C-alpha cells in the first residue's frame, strides 16, 4: 500500500503536493478520504515532499500536534485536508527523516 504520484492527482481534480516526490505509503488511504473534506488516517507513513507544500495558495493556520497525535490543518485549499495520527511513538520520525523524498 503506498503511492509517490502527486502530479497525478492534480490530472484528477486539484495539486497538493509540490512537484517534487511524494512517499504516500500509508497516507495513500487518507489522500483517497482526503479528497472529499478532510480525513485522519491511523497509523500514516508517508513523506510528502519533505515539506508539507500544497502548492496551491491555501490559508496557513493549522494546528499540529505530534506526530502520534492528530495535527488539525486549518489549511483552505483546493483539495481536502489531510489529518494523521500515528498510535505508536513519534520514533518513526527516524525513518520518515530519510523517507523525506524517497
Amino acid at each position: 500500500h503506498m503511492t509517490f504520484c502527486l502530479e497525478t492527482y492534480l490530472q484528477q481534480s486539484g495539486e497538493y503536493e509540490i512537484h517534487m516526490k511524494r512517499a504516500g505509503f500509508r497516507e495513500c488511504a487518507a489522500m483517497i478520504e482526503k479528497k472529499a473534506r478532510r480525513v485522519v488516517h491511523i497509523k500514516p507513513g508517508e513523506k510528502i515532499l519533505g515539506a508539507r507544500i500544497i502548492g496551491i495558495p491555501p490559508v496557513p493556520i493549522g494546528i499540529d500536534e505530534e506526530r502520534s497525535t492528530v495535527m488539525i490543518p486549518y489549511t483552505k485549499p483546493c483539495y481536502g485536508t489531510a489529518v494523521v495520527e500515528l498510535p505508536v511513538d513519534p520514533e518513526e520520525i527516524e525513518r520518515i527523516l530519510e523517507v523525506a523524498e524517497p
